[PDB]
């Protein structure tokens, strides 16, 4: 679980919101596991606006934040679950490193501020959402 918290605005994993974010909707997109919800009360994380391909990520199924290396955001075959069938997932970046369905939402972040949240994962692998495209969550 976990979110990113930028002005009036709460970024959660789609398959993880709640009934409350669906009511309080600002924009969602299956294939790229994302949702945004307003909130009442102002966020303080920033928003990285970059190309960086090294940042550290929170793994909560290990309570470590690991440094790596990942790929840039891209189309990406992501394998059935109990949340999507076998799917194409937009805006995917991928990274070795050790993740659980649980440690969706975990951060990951640059020397910029927030780059994305962890969505998908196994064998070795750890995807994260790409939110730095997202240039209206800053006004
Ligand atoms: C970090 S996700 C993960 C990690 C290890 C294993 Br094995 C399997 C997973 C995949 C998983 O459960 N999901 C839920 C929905 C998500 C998506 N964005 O499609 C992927
Ligand atoms: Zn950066």
């Amino acid at each position: 679980s976990g979110a990113i918290y930028v002005g009036n605005y709460r970024v959660v994993n789609r398959h993880l919101a709640t009934h409350n974010d669906w009511a309080n909707l600002v924009w969602e997109d299956s294939s790229r596991d994302l949702l945004v919800s307003s909130t009442t009360a102002q966020g303080c994380d920033t928003i990285a606006r970059c190309d960086c391909q090294t940042g550290v990520y929170y793994c909560s199924s290990r309570r470590k934040h690991y440094p790596v290396s990942f790929s840039k955001p891209s189309l990406i075959f992501v394998e059935a679950s109990e949340y999507y069938p076998a799917r194409y997932q937009s805006h995917l970046m991928l990274a070795v490193g050790h993740s659980e369905p649980g440690d969706c939402g975990g951060i990951l972040r640059c020397q910029h501020g927030v780059v994305g949240i962890v969505s998908t994962g196994g064998n070795g692998l750890v995807g994260f959402a790409d939110v730095r495209d997202l240039l209206w969550l800053d006004e």
